[PDB]
């Protein structure tokens, strides 16, 4: 019906308030002066170039699954209509990338780390997999993995110094080094393969 359809009577005002928000803090518009009722393009005034960043910006504060067309936002009402239409949630947070990590940066420490590891325990590198706990399944020692970690930091240009507390899984430790990267040698690592420097140094993968 229309009476609770998930949230409290107050939540789901308070839903039209945080779509409401959006629609304001975008134009420079008061929220107070946007009416539910009013078709945007006409009664506000709003045109695609505002229009466009409000669609997407309603699109990613909400985490919908399919993100709304332009062409689609007609009304507040309308866009409220949408938004529920995939997937809205009172109070959502904006989670951030607090990891902040691409899987082609941790890929290539993923390399190494597992030559390693084979090398010196006698295993392939291929079988040695990421969803495969490394001393339950793949059948590598404490002694085996954590000795080996010293020369993979060294063959991966690292300090040595530091150790991986080692982790049971491949994907686990995996993301140790992509932490170590940023505890030891900073945040540069990523910041070479983002942005370009003057220098031939742009390689940061």
């Amino acid at each position: 019906g229309s009476h609770m359809n998930d949230v409290t009577t107050e939540t789901y005002e308070t839903l039209k308030q945080s779509v409401l928000h959006t629609f304001a803090q975008l134009t420079g518009y008061n929220v107070s002066e946007l009416s539910l009722t009013s078709h945007l393009e006409n009664d506000l005034g709003v045109d695609s170039i505002a229009l466009a960043e409000i669609a997407v910006s309603l699109s990613r504060q909400f985490q919908l699954n399919t993100p709304l067309l332009i062409q689609d936002i007609n009304t507040i009402k309308d866009a409220l209509d949408g938004i529920l239409q995939r997937e809205f949630q009172l109070s959502e947070k904006v989670e951030p990338a607090a990891i902040a990590l691409s899987g082609d940066a941790d890929l290539w420490l993923g390399n190494l780390v597992r030559q390693i590891f084979a090398s010196h325990s006698g295993y392939d590198v291929n079988a040695l997999a990421l969803d495969a706990e490394i001393e339950s399944d793949l059948g590598i020692d404490s002694v085996s993995v954590a000795s080996a970690q010293g020369e993979l930091f060294n063959t991966l240009q690292l300090n040595s110094e530091t150790i991986i507390a080692n982790c049971n899984t491949l994907s686990a430790l995996k993301q140790c080094l992509a932490a170590r990267l940023v505890q030891e040698k900073g945040q540069d690592w990523f910041e070479l393969t983002r942005a370009p420097p003057p220098p031939p140094l742009r390689s940061g993968c």
